[PDB]
């Protein structure tokens, strides 16, 4: 509709795979060569289905702060032909809030989905499932399961990936540039 879902639709249509592990289907973002971002909750194993193919994993790591606190981000590097976009360039040095933010999913239930979220907040600590998390971003949208993994942007920038919500609040997991350098 206007330049938010612009840069949100240029980012899905490039950069996003659907993954499926035990666990359930996700958005799954790619950042470069055939180094991708999911939520840790996906338990990403030694294989994994993208786009409905199997799938190697050659490394996986599941973030943690200098604090040993949950991350609640997964970079997994993929057995893949192919290389994606390098888009580390969007990608925010430090932790901050954002206006004018767009959630966008992508999967068998919820194809070419976008929402307006509107303002983001450095919310910071999350008690999520129970577990203790640190880096979290806040929006004052109603997101529902099926949502996890969706990427939110900025006009510009990738800020994090949808990781729960609480039924009036939804929570995503900050990307920063140094975990990908
Ligand atoms: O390839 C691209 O840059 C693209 C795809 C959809 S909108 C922009």
């Amino acid at each position: 509709m206007g330049p938010g879902f612009d840069f949100a639709q240029a980012i899905m249509k490039k950069n996003t795979v659907i993954a499926r592990t035990e666990k359930g289907e996700f958005t799954m973002l790619g950042v470069y060569d055939r180094v991708a971002v999911i939520p840790t909750h996906a338990s990403v194993g030694e294989i994994i289905y993208i786009n409905d193919v199997e799938t190697r994993v050659l490394d996986a790591c599941a973030l943690r702060d200098l604090t040993d606190t949950n991350l609640e981000i997964t970079i997994v590097k993929l057995d893949r032909n192919q290389k994606f976009r390098d888009i580390r360039h969007f990608l925010p040095r430090c932790e901050d809030d954002y206006n004018d933010a767009v959630l966008s999913v992508h999967t068998s239930k919820f194809p070419n989905m976008y929402i307006p979220v509107g303002q983001v907040t450095n919310y910071g600590f999350l008690n999520l499932g129970g577990t203790p998390t640190h880096r979290i971003l806040m929006y004052n949208f109603p997101t529902r399961a099926g949502q996890c993994g969706g990427v939110v942007t900025t006009t510009g920038k990738v800020i994090g990936i949808h990781v729960g919500g609480n039924g009036a609040q939804g929570f995503a997991a900050m990307l920063l540039h140094s975990y990908f350098t």
